[PDB]
This record gives structure tokens, sequence and C-alpha cells, in this order.
């Protein structure tokens, strides 16, 4: 009864960024209270900026929180399986089966589910660049653009590869994220460094520096003899003000040939302290020559419809950064959560080096072995396993729906590729409409996406059975 | 629409004897218009009992009237499983798919149950009493009674294997079937050779006669010595006239040594005439002695109630007469029934020498190998391959139901038992509530049963999708 | 405002056997007022048993007669073309287009659909019987039988290149049809000849003559001998006997050698008149030598379940007769109506010589042209010729209804053949789903089908759309 | 569902300015929240006026803004367009067609329509002035005036003509649009140069100076010896301050025969800053004789009802001022934005030199290829193109319910003038209710309204159909 109404809300949430799944999803509108309006095809963007009360449908959304924290793609996927679980649980409840039944055939299915998958992935070298592209292709192209990944994900996959660590971990705040706006999408590039979004205050400034050292000022300049004194004196040649600048020191920093900043931004200042590896000065008398940054290069050269500092050839620090150029501030916003996806799906490749043909294949072929697993299960058991399995085919099932195919027929013509040893990789092709091979299509996800997805719609599900009253309680906690 | 209702009706007809399978099945209550009361396990006496007007209903009665001519048992079968294929069917209509595409996978998939049951079916010999005892056993306790069959069975057995032809033929019209009020059941049994419920008309008149000359008249006696003349010269020792005889003919009949029996009933007078070989004489003159029937013994012999007249010892028949026995007149009607039956499986069984194990398991074992075959089907024709698959789990569930037993976690237990290589001959036992070996409980029934059964039902099925409308016709005829 | 009632009159007319169209089309259930039943796939027997009452509904089966006394085939495609331009027309009604409009539109587009269908057709030898059999297989097998007809479709190809006159007219009175229950449908053969369908009145008859002499006698015979002496003195060898014949005439006429039967039939007189060439006398003494047939022979020869009269070999009349064997009587029934229209199909080929592929290919192919000639034209007229063109896709959209197909995206695929100087002959082939060329599937029919059908459906909705008001009259007539 | 009523929203709009589309368009009412009252013809400041809050609605203004931006005419084009793609796209919704299906049919039609267009698009020379002259005409006298147009379209042409650069685009901003408010509507005129809308402060004052050197002035007058004396050095006789000037210096400046005008507006710094080439000096040290600005002519000469400084023959600035004159100050405005039309449709022609045929000619010719083009596309995806053919339909639809004439008629006698290779520029002209040649009757437009207009209905559209689902979001942004 009341419990009812728990699987209700879950499956709510799950309906709410069901369409919204694969290349050809369909766009949501969000508004809030004052009127803005936002359209996105990206589930997790959706999950996090609904107005959600339900105490069932918090728990849900945990799921993608634990989904996009530990692997950062497949949390529609991940929800939208719940909610067929729930959905097939549901009726279960309706042939009266009890809820720990279906709770121990859902158990013991999801951990077959784990072993099935440990030998359906294909194992990939972690130096194989096409098939790290592949991943990174079939990642962003989920949210809707086509061929621009080419560009964008050999890039991705590029700054990946190279902040790889000796033990085959990648820690994504190695790669720094920058956005700025520009001229077109395409404009966004890999540089070996640090950015600095900011120009000579003086043209006259010399505009090149080579063996840098960054020095980090917060301290205005607008005694000031004293001033100039002491930090000509630290030996340096680059000098960072948070704030402003005099025009007569301006003056004397072009005539030095010393090139300086001001108005630099706080963000700028923390990650020259953190990269180049500089205090932030709150005395000028603390001032030295070890508080100095060293760089190989600093460069400021001009972009299209902008200029802006490039600060490359650094060995120190081993990290490089993106550059995301676009048109308008929302397409920016687009585009980086695209790389957030990319990155976690090349990353997770790389570490586990497991993948699985995607398009909804590997879920057929698993459903497809669940449902022969079923049989072999006595008592009650037996019916959630095959629930189990006939739910994953919500995955399948939404693609073609989303490609405007009948999900029914497209269905029917997959399992008939996957029956009696058939290919473990066919599905559907949402830009043909036929079912072809998805490895030779190139569309592929990492096997840790498919695991972890799946556990995290199991055990949230699992915790929901257990629930069979609210009680109303008083202060607690 | 107006096409559904006439599924409908299919399945209310279904639904009405659907209790009344297997041996702990239910009876059913039927009320004429006149208050007579009638109760009865069997479901062929309750389709022929109906008041049926709907159209449809009568094109399922005529799958059992097709299945009882065919075979004589089963008749209860086809129709739940003609039930069961329209209800699953109506559940592919409500998932738009077409009627067309229903029949050709119904169509599809019921040859591949005709394929499939020939190699399930097991081979016996024809002289092997045992296997077709068990066959009786199994036939006939499906209606309500225990252990009075085994008895009966060996009796059928006996009765049947004497009328077998040297081409393994059984016409049933070589088993009489004669019905006399008695003390008991068990009082039945099987005499070799042929009936006659009548007693001398004269008790002075020889009662027995060896090597007798049957003698079949059709003219009433009471010009009548010149037909005396004539009778006697044709060399005849026993006469049976269908209408009367004169009493003074009837003291010469007794002085000659000549036994007579006057107000003989036209199927006596059919029964002589197919059996020994005589003729339906019009005119005295046509009478000879080659008219005459030939038995080794005519003997009228008292019985617990009764005196009739036995024609034992008859070599040149070679067929039987059952003397049916019974407290009651509904007792020995429904004893008429379980023989109808018992005389069509063991006749099958000689005929083709196939059997399959009973319980639900041949039902169970080909709805998981038609779930296989529907595996590779491409098309919406699959989907109707698997309901064809899924309707077959009726015929258990209904056992079990009846059984007192949760028909869930049976059926389940079952299913688990033929996965993966197991035991096709594994069904739910009603007597004990375990899944047994039914092969090793002597539950098994011909072939036939169920190939024409499931035949029976689909094409009827197929007939009903083809309607998608009535029309109010005129006259026509 | 009644104007309208009129056109949903015909319009339940046409979709009452709509879903009749085709071989895989549906079976419609006729219930008469006696609760009889007549399952029928056929459209014409439906719409004549029909309770039809409205005037408008008399006026649209007023096509199907008429389609079917010209053609014989192509009824239910000229009453479900003819339902789809009243629908159309309708559409143009709601738009303030006025009835003349569209009937000029319409009588405008009807005679341009007969010169495309005249530069469409094929051209084809009157004795390629290779065409002929694949249009008599395509005409026949819209009923629900398959590859049966390969054996009927070739013997009625026989039976119709037979009869043909030196013309190339085809005389279906010629074909006489004859209906007799046997053993099974394959049964069916032609008889080079004419049929008696009576046996020798007295075995001892001689059963064979050759060279036989036959008479046509008008009068009973149970003065006698005088008869006798004047009808052997005509130099007769056959006798047929309208009335009966006297058992002492049955003698002398068996001794004589004269083969003589009596009960004749009434058509059997008028068929042994029309073919052998005899009168029917009304007076012995007209009997003479010149009034007898001429037939090379007359055998009285068994089949399954009876024995009748053959007259064979006759050179003379050049006229055959069909045998239509079945099991049952309503099945005879369909098998004769299957014949009356192969024949009506095979004779108007001969006689034009022009065919059309089937399968709906013409009706696109129309359909395209007319949208094509519907652009050159000014005024209100060209919206009517725009719906005559769109309405013409009800055949194939039907076909693909009744085949279990999407009906949208097979007519979309069928018109992407036909575009851009395509496959004038591409359909849907409702046997495998997939868009072919149906004159390599041998699936034609004669363009008189399409041609008549086509003006039946314009002439019934111009003549509806003229009647814009019905008015209460008195006595009249 | 929800999805619909985005949908409804965007035809609100569409309809909204619908009837104001062509010269015989109809006047739209617009009234606040204060009772002012706005009655116009021009779309686009319907569609900036409006009460706009519902979030579809916003998304189709955009285009508007779009249209506006990138070409200044086709916004109500744009937008009826836009709306028709939404109606067309409802009826295929209500045919069971997924929405991604219609935008790939939309989507692939759009990219047709533009290669269709650069086709259809007739090369001019850009200096043909009779056929800018014809641009310009048939911009402005969509807004409601007669051969008023044919004086102002040549002082408009002759005024592009002037700012073309080397390179062949045109500069808006290079064209100063000037609003006065005077006698009649013809006395607006083109001058060569700069205008200041102030007039000599002293009477005494020269009016006149040649060869001038313009001074910027941002210091009021009212140490002032040192300040004339400073002023007089640096070589200038043309004084323009911001503020205001003392009245003994108002003196000064008179005896030595320099023109001087206070008050001057901050517009009138900033044109002369621009055009001549001075400084805004904010300290009278830092005048120079290089700060100066040059002019061949400075004369102030009146006009009816009022007196301002002309600055003509400059020939450094290469670019011009429209001096606008008007009854009222509504009618002025409405001639501004019919300048600011007329400007972007010519500039559009000179650096295109593309051009098509109006009156809804391009868009039936457009219509019709598209409609051959959608003939060869199999799947689903063609019904989307048909309807983008026949959603162009609009625009002459539109033209011809404005004109008063029969919509249905008119678009069929223009589809049969252009069926099959007819005139591609026949047309309907509303002002003589025949179909003619547009090119012949001077009404053509620019290629980039089209195929901006086109493409920007296609992609708003595209952007409603991929929302399925307005979600209630929080706090966001
Ligand atoms: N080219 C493609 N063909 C078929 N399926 C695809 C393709 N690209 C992505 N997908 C599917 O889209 C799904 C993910 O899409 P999306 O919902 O955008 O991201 P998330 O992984 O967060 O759910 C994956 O399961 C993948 O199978
Ligand atoms: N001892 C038993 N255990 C399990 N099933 C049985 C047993 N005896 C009979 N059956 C089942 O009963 C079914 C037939 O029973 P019943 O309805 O009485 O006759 P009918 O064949 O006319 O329907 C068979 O399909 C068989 O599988
Ligand atoms: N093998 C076939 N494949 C496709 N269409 C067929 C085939 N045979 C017959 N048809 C179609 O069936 C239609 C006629 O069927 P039916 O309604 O039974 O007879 P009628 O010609 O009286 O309407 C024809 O238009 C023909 O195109
Ligand atoms: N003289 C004319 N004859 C026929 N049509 C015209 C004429 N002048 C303009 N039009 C039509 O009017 C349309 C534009 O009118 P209007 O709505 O006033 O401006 P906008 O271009 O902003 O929509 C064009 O599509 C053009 O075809
Ligand atoms: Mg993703
Ligand atoms: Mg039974
Ligand atoms: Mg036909
Ligand atoms: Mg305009």
């Amino acid at each position: 009864d009341a419990q009812r109404m728990n699987i209700l809300a879950g499956r709510i949430i799950a309906e709410t960024v069901r369409s919204t799944l694969g290349p050809k999803g369909m766009d949501k509108m969000l508004v809030d209270d004052l009127g803005d309006v936002v359209v996105t095809n990206d589930g997790v963007t959706i999950l996090r900026e609904m107005s959600v009360e339900h105490p069932a449908a918090k728990m849900l959304i945990e799921v993608a929180k634990t989904q996009e924290k530990e692997v950062g793609d497949g949390t529609t996927t991940a929800v939208v399986v719940a909610g067929e679980l729930l959905r097939k649980a549901e009726e279960l409840l309706d042939q009266n089966v009890h809820p720990t039944i279906v709770v121990k055939g859902y158990q013991a299915a999801a951990q077959k589910a784990q072993e099935l998958l440990k030998t359906i992935a294909c194992e990939v070298g972690a130096q194989d660049k096409e098939i790290l592209t592949k991943i990174a292709m079939t990642s962003i192209t989920g949210k809707g653009a086509e061929k621009a990944k080419e560009k964008l994900a050999e890039i991705i996959v590029e700054a990946v590869s190279a902040v790889v660590d000796d033990e085959g971990k990648v820690d994504k705040d190695l790669i720094k994220i920058e956005k700025k706006s520009g001229a077109s999408i395409d404009d966004t590039e890999l540089i070996k460094g640090v950015l600095v979004d900011k120009e000579r205050v003086s043209a006259q400034m010399p505009k090149k520096v080579t063996d840098a050292k960054i020095a980090l000022l917060n301290c205005a300049i607008e005694m000031l003899k004293d001033m100039v004194a002491e930090i000509k004196a630290s030996g340096a040649n680059v000098l960072f003000c948070q704030k402003g600048i005099d025009d007569l020191a301006q003056h004397y920093l072009a005539k030095e040939g010393i090139v300086a900043a001001r108005r630099v931004k706080k963000s700028d200042m923390e990650k020259l302290a953190k990269a180049t590896g500089a205090n932030v000065i709150t005395n000028i008398k603390d001032l030295s020559a070890q508080d100095l940054g060293d760089a190989g290069l600093v460069e400021e050269r001009k972009i299209s419809g902008d200029s802006m500092i490039f600060v490359e050839e650094c060995k120190h620090p081993k990290a490089v950064t993106m550059l995301i150029r676009g048109t308008t501030e929302h397409v920016i916003e687009e585009v980086a959560r695209a790389v957030d996806a990319a990155v976690g799906v090349v990353g997770c490749t790389i570490e586990d080096g497991r993948i699985v043909s995607g398009g909804g294949s590997t879920e057929v072929e698993l459903s497809m072995k669940l449902r022969e697993y079923a049989e072999g299960i006595s008592g009650r058991e037996q019916l959630a396993v095959r629930a189990f399995a006939d739910a994953l085919e919500v995955i399948p099932r939404t693609l073609a729906e989303n490609a405007g195919l009948d999900a029914i027929e497209i269905l029917v013509k997959v399992r008939a590729a996957h029956a009696s040893n058939g290919n473990k990789c066919a599905g559907l092709n949402v830009f043909t409409g036929a079912v072809e091979d998805m490895c030779e299509n190139g569309v592929v996800e990492p096997l840790r996406v498919k695991t972890q997805a799946i556990q995290s719609a199991a055990e949230s599900t699992e915790m929901l059975l257990r629930i069979d009253d609210v009680i109303a309680a008083e202060k607690l906690r």
C-alpha cells in the first residue's frame, strides 16, 4: 500500500529522463520559478535540477550521484534500469510474490549479471588510441552532435593519455577545464600547460619571457619606489597582480623588459600557485627568489576573437589544460559536460581494459543469458530472475522509441540475432535503422559503465522493496 | 471490436469445463429447464449439455466433437488449450499486433509442435499388456474413481487386444457396449462373444444348443403349417423372431427341441446379422440353410437380478461384448463413457505405438522447446510463437490448481526439472504433491491425444482470428 | 446535409468488405435470422447476402453486379475504391468545394486513368499458356488456398483455351460447371465433352456405346409395342427419356443392346439439345433418324462416391465441362466461385491481350501519374483530381493492412520505387513482406479488371454527388 | 501531450502577425496597459511589443530577431512558415509519426531547399541600379504606401551604393539615420556627409566655413584668456563644445570669424570623432593641430521647420546620412523602419548577387520541386518532406487571403502555371488579381531573405519537436 507509492515515486523519476537516452534522444525543457528556460538532452543535468522532495525519489537520485562519481557516464542508463526493475517487481507483487523473494531473485540475478559481463567484455590495450577514440565517440554523441566529436574525441584521447601516470591511473584533477566564449565550437584545442585569460597591460611591454620566474602579487600598486626595488631584487621576470597596477608602475615595468598583467582573476592566482608552485604573498617583505614559479615558456598568442597568455613547456607539472571555445554560454556549458563524460569513459577504459559493445547489444545478450539462468531456479525465486532479465530490454526499446522505429519488431530482430550462439554485439544503429555489429560500427563503452550501473540499479530497488511502511516519527536525529 | 466478443465467447466455453481437468478435478452441476440435476467431472458431457447458442461457442464445440471422434479422450485438454490461446492472442491484439501475424505465428508454432511431439514420444510394443493397462489407467482415472480401474483396465485391455485385426487396426463397432443394472460396479466383466437380453419364451423349451444355426425372422407368426415346414426344412436349431410367435407355434417349437425367443429387439437383430452373418428375411420362401449363422455355444445363464441368453465360443466373429454392471442408472452411464474413452486411447496406442508422459510434462517440455524455437524468429511473427509456448502452461497449472497446490511455485519447479537437458517426463503427481517421473508412475497417454488436440486447438483459434466483423445477412442458404 | 448520409451509406458498404481484399484478407461472418453461419473471404458473396435497404447502398451494390457481369473479378476492388472516393470527396465538401466541381474533377481524372492504363498494360499472346496460368493463379489465390491452384489453374486454362472460337471470343456458357461431392478437392478434373449425372437404369444393359446416336424423348412410357417399333426403326442406339421408362420397356431396351436412363434432369435435356444437336420431341411420330445427336463415345465410368455417364470424344460441339470435386458442400460451392472468377480473367486476357501487374503496383503507378496530371489543372477542378489520385492508394494500403504490415511505410517504399522513372510493376508481395517486381512474381491481372473497376467506381460516386436532397414522393411508377 | 501546447503557443505567435504579410496586409491594433494605441502593418513591430511570456513563444520570437539581424526583411515570412510547419507537424503526430522522424524529414528537406534556392536565384550586377531599385520597391511597399517609394527607393539605392567598399560589403553603420519632424514625407533626402542638428549660438558669427578644421571640446567655458589663446594657436576654424560656451567667449568667437555651437549632443561628438577623425580632449593642453578633423564644407542651411548644420563634401569619411522628414512622430518612425529594411535587402543583393522573384512565386516553385524530391524517399521520413513542401504554400495563400481573393483557386492556377517547368517567377500580383511574371512586374527580393528565413523556420521547429515534456526545476542558473 504505502510501499507502492515509493515504487511509484521511483518510476516517476525514471520516466522523467527516459526519453533522453541515446543520440536520437529527446530534449527536456527546464523552467525554474523565475521563468528561466533550459533545454538539454543530458540526463544527469535534469536529475539535479528537479524539485525532488519525495524520499523514495531521493533514494533513487543517489544512484546517479554514485554512478557519476564512480564512472561519469551511464547515469541515465542506471536510472532507467532501476525504474523498469520497479515496474517488473510491481507485477510480481500483483501475483502474490512476497517482496523478500523478489529481492532474493534480484540479488541473485544481479550477481549472475556481474559474472556474465566479465565474460562478454573484450580486452583492449591501454595504448590503442583508435579504440580510445571510439570510446569517446560513443560517450559524447549521446548528447546531440555529429562528427564534431571526431575532432574533440581525439583531443580528449590525447589529453587523457598525457596525464596517465606510471600506474595506469587517471586523476581527473590533472586535466584542468577552462571555459571561454569564442567564435565557434571548433576552436576547442588542447594546450600542454596552463592558461591565463589576460593580455599585457602595456603594448610596449615585451610579449615573451623564457625561463620565467612567476611572481604572484596580491597587493594593489595604484613608498612605491621601495616597492619596485624589493620586487626587482627578488630576481623575477614575470609578475601576476590580482589587483590593479599603477600607471607609472606600468611604465617602469615596460622599460625594464618585464611583462605584467593586472586584474588577474582569483582562479588564475590559484592555478599558478598550485601548478608552478608559488605562494600568495601578503606583505612585500615576504617576496623572495624562492617563492617564484618556474616555466619554460610564457607566450601571449592571439586566437580567433581573443588574445590570451599561454604558459607552455612546463616540465615540472606534467599536466595539461582544455581550452573550451563556443558561441554562447549554454553551448559552452553543454560542451563541458560532454568532456567530463568522455574523460570518465576513457579513464575507465585505461584503468580496466575491458569494454563491451553499446547500442543495447550487451543488454540484450545479458538479458538472454539471464533468462537461461532463470530456467534452472526452483521456488518462487525464479520469477524475479525472469523479470530481472526482461527488465534489461528497457534500454534497447527506449533507443528504438527515440529513434522513431517500432520498438517491438526491432527488439524482435535483435533477439533473433543473439539467439543460438549469435553475434553478442548485434544492436540497433539508430542512424541507419538496421541491426548491425556495434563493434564494427565503433559503438563501444567501458565495462565499468555497465557493471556499476546494473549494480547501482539493483541495490536501490532492493532497498525500496524492503520498505513496507512509512511511520510518522518525532524529532529524531 | 465485434471480433473480440467472439474470442470472449470461446473463453467462456473453455473456463466452463476448465476446472474439470485431471483426477482431482471439480464436479459441475447441470440443471435443465425441468429441474433435473446431473453432477459430473467429464468435460465432453458438459459440452454437449450446455445451452450453447453463440456461433463462436459452437465453432469451439466442434473441436471437442472432432477430438472425441478421432481420439475419444483429451477433449477437455483441447478446449482448455484453445481458450488459453484465445487469451494470449487477445494480449497480442492489445499490443497492436495484426491478427494475421498472430495466425502466422500460431500456424508456424503448431507445425513445430507436431515435429517436436514426434521426437518426445516413446515407442512401445503392440503386445505389451502392461503399458496398455497403464494407458487405460491414466485415461479413466481422470473422471473420479481409484483402483477400481485396475480391474476394469485389464478387462478393457483384454477386450481391445482380442479384436485387433492382422493390420493393427481397431474397429470400435466390433466391441459392443451393453448396459444392465446390477448389484455393484465390480460385477462388470468381459464376454467372448455376443449377448441377447432375452429369455426362452417357454420354459419347456431346451435351454442350450451347441453348433447353433442362428435364424433371423422378421415376420410375425400369430398357412401357418406350411410356415413351420419351410423353417424346419432349412435345417436350423436357433430362431430369433423380431415380432411375436404364436402360442401354438411356441408349443411345436418346444416339442422339436428348438429354442426360440420372441419380442427380440431391433438392435439384437442387427448385431446378430453383423456378427454371426445372417440376413433379415422379408419372405419365408427366402429362408435357406445358408442364411443361418454359426455359433459354438448358445446358453441362457441367469445373473444377479436377471436371466439372459449368452452366445459364447464363436470363433468366426473375432469380436467381444462388454457387460456393464452398476447400482444406479447414472452410475452405469458414467462407466460407459469411461469405456468409450479407454477404448480410444488403447486403440490409438496399438495403431500408432507412440505414447508420451503425462502430468503436463509433455506440455511443459513442448512449451520449453517452443520458446527455444521462438528465439530464432525475426519480425512480429515471433511474439505469437512465444504466446503459443506459454499457452501450453495452462494444462499443468490447471492440474495444480485442481490439486489444491500453488500453481505458481509448482509450475516453477517443473520448469526447473525440464531446464538444460532435464527429465522430459517430470510432472506434478496430484496424489503426493511432489514432482516425479511420470513414466515411473504409470501416467501415460497416446501421442495422438496430444497431436490431435493441439492441432484442433490451433485450427479453431486460427479460424476465429480471421473473423473481424459479423454482418447481418438475409435469407441465405 | 441529407446528401452526406448517402456518402456515409456507401462507405459503410465499402468498409464492410474492405478487409477481405487480397490473399491475406480477413474473413467475415454472415448470420441470417435463422442462425445459419457462413464464413467467407469473397467480397461479392458478402455484398449479395447483406440486408441492404438504404438506396445509396443499393446504388453502390450495382457496381459489384456490373463489375462481376462484365469481368468476374475486381468487384471488391471497385467497391473499396468507390468508398475511398466518397471519403476523399467528403473532405473536399468540407473545404467548400461544390459537388459539380468534384464531379468534373473525378470525371476528368477517370478518363485520364483510362488513357494511362492503356499505356501501362503489357501485351501478351492469346496462345501463351504460361501467362494465362499466372492470370488464373493471381485471380484465384485471392480467396485463400496455396499451390492447389497450380493444378486447378492449368485445368482452367485448358478448359477456356478449348472453347475459344476463331474470333477470340469466350462464351462462358460453353463451359458447363458441374458440382459433385467427392473424396477431396484435388479430384477436380476437366472432361472433353459433356456430362450426365445418371446411371443405367438396368445393369444388364450394355454400358458402352461408340458412334452414339443420341435420342431425346420427352414422353413417359409406363400401343406400347408400336412405340418400340417406331423408335427402333429411327436407327438410334442411345435414348434419354426425361420422364420414366416402363419396367417391361427397360427389359426390351436391355435385350436389344440399347443403353437407356430414366428420370433424366431437365438441364441434361437442354445441354444435349444444345451441344449434340437434338430436338425435344413432343409426339413419337416426329422422331426421325435426323433428330439424333452424334457422339464418338458414351461411357458410364464410376468415380469416388458416385457413378455417372460421361459423353466424351464429341468433335462437333467444341464444348467442355468442369467436374468439381470436394469434401463438403460449402467447400465445393467455394471452389465453383473460384472457377467462375478465373474463367472471367482468363477470358478477358484472351479477348483483350492486355494485362497489368497486381499487388497494388498498377494502382500506385496510376496514382503517381495522376498527381502529375493534376498539377497542370487550373481552377478548383484540380483539387478533385488530387483526391482521385490519392484515393487509389486505398488498394495497396488495404493489402498491407491485411498482410499485417505497417501500411504507412510500405506505401512509402512502393511510391519510392515508382518515383522518377521507376519500376511500374513494383508492389508489395504479401507472402514475403518486401517490395518486389510483381511481374517476376507472377502476379498479374487483365487490363479490363482495372479499367472497368475504376470507371464503375467513378460513375457511381459521380451519381451520388449529384444528389443533394431526398424528397418524400407519393405513388409514382 | 505537454509537448503539443508548445506547438500551440508557436502557432499563436504566427497567426498573430499572419495577416500582416504583403502589401495588401491587414493592420493590427496594439494597446498597452496605459491605453496608448498603435496601428501597424509591420510584423516585427508587433512581435516585440507583444506581452509574450510563454517560453515556446519566446523561442519562436528569436527567429524574427535572428532574421532581422542577419537580413532585415522576411521576419514575417519566417514566422509564418515556422507556424505552418508546426501545424503540418501536428498532423503527422496525429498519424503516429515519431517526432524525430519529422525532424529528420524537416532537416533533410531544409537542406534540399537551400540547394534548390541556389539554382532558382538569378544573378544581378552590383552596379545595376534598376534592379536594386526594384529590390527596394518590393521590400518597402509591403508596409503600405504606393509610388512614394519610387522617390525613396532611388534615394536608398544611391545611399547604399555610395558606402559600398572595394570588397562589395555594406556596413550599415556607415549610413547614419537622422529623423526630424517636417512639412511632408517627400522632403526626405540624402546628404553626402554628416549632419549636426544644431545652429550657430550667435547670429553675428559667420555661417559658412570652407576647408574646416573640426575641433571637439569637452570642457565647459562659462584663465579664460589663456584658454582662447591656446585654441586659436592650434589653427582651427570650427569648434564643437559639448558643454556650454561663455557669452563673452561667444563674442570673441564671433569677432574672429569662427563658427561655434554649444550644447552639442553626445551623439554628435561621437559621429564627428568617428567620421572626420578627431579626439575627445579632456585637457586644453592636449588640443593640437593634428587632433582636428578635415571637411570640405560646413554649412548651416535651414529646412522646412528647422535650421541645422550640414557638413557636406567630406571625401575622407566615404559615408552619408539620411535626412528623414515627415508630418508626425509616428509617421517618421514608420519611415525609419522602411529604410532599415530596404538597406538590408539592397545590401544583401550587392553582397550576394542572387535574387528570386517575390509574390510567393519562389515559394510555389520550391514547393513543387520539393514534392518531386519527396517521391523518392523510402521510410516514414518521406511524410515530413511532403508536409515541408505543402507548408511553403502558406505564403502565397496568405497573400491571396489578404488580397481578398479565393486562396484555393489562386493557389491552384499558380501551381498550374508552375507545373511541368512553368514560369518559375509566376505569382499573384495583388494589385491586379491575375497571375503574372513577377520578374516582369519588378517584384524581386534577395536570395538571402528566403534562405535565411527558411533555415530559421526549420531550425526553430526542429528545436520545438525535440521537446517532449517540460519539467519543474528549482533554482538553476
Ligand atoms: N551510435 C550509437 N548507436 C546506438 N546506441 C548508442 C550510440 N551512441 C550512444 N548510444 C547509446 O546511448 C546510451 C547513453 O546515452 P545517454 O543517455 O546520452 O548517456 P548516459 O550514458 O548518461 O545514459 C548508451 O547506452 C549507448 O548504448
Ligand atoms: N497421476 C497423475 N499425475 C499427474 N498428472 C496426471 C495424472 N493422471 C493424469 N494426469 C494428467 O491429466 C490429464 C488428462 O486428465 P483428464 O482431464 O482427466 O482427461 P482428458 O485427457 O479428457 O482431459 C493429462 O494431461 C495428464 O497429464
Ligand atoms: N499473390 C498476390 N500478391 C499480391 N496481391 C495479390 C495476389 N493475389 C491477388 N492479389 C490482389 O488481390 C486483389 C483481389 O483480391 P479479392 O478481393 O480476393 O478479389 P477481387 O478482385 O474480387 O477484389 C487484387 O487487386 C490483387 O492485386
Ligand atoms: N508588390 C508585391 N507583389 C506581391 N507580393 C509582394 C509585393 N511586395 C512584397 N510582397 C511579398 O510580401 C512579403 C513580405 O511582406 P512583409 O510581411 O510586409 O515583410 P517581411 O518581409 O518582413 O515579411 C514577401 O514575401 C513578398 O513576396
Ligand atoms: Mg552520456
Ligand atoms: Mg478428461
Ligand atoms: Mg479475386
Ligand atoms: Mg518587408
